[PDB]
């Protein structure tokens, strides 16, 4: 049975204008900015940048790999697959 999202939850995230794309659930940091009302920390494998996204836009990675998984052209993407499938949860920072 799935629970809500928590950090180290391994997701493909879809943002606009971007396939998508290979992620995971961050932790927030003591003082840091938090995310809206039921959004999320989304840290991005292979640009290894960070958005505020909610739920209905993270699709859980075993569920979706096969269909999200393959590679493609855009910047980061390859890299991004690789971590994700290989260290998803190492310090990218
Ligand atoms: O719209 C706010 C926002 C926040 C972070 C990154 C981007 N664009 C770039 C980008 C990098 N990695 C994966 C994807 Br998918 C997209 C936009």
């Amino acid at each position: 049975m799935p629970h809500a999202f928590k950090p180290g939850d391994l997701v493909f995230a879809k943002m606009k204008g971007y396939p998508h794309w290979p992620a995971r659930i961050d932790d927030i940091a003591d003082g840091a900015v938090k995310p809206p009302p039921n959004k999320y920390p989304i840290f991005f494998f292979g640009t290894h940048e960070t958005a505020f996204l909610g739920p209905k836009d993270l699709f859980p990675y075993d569920k979706s790999k096969d269909k999200y998984g393959k590679p493609n052209k855009r910047k980061g993407f390859n890299e991004g697959l690789w971590e994700i499938q290989n260290n998803p949860h190492a310090s990218y920072s």
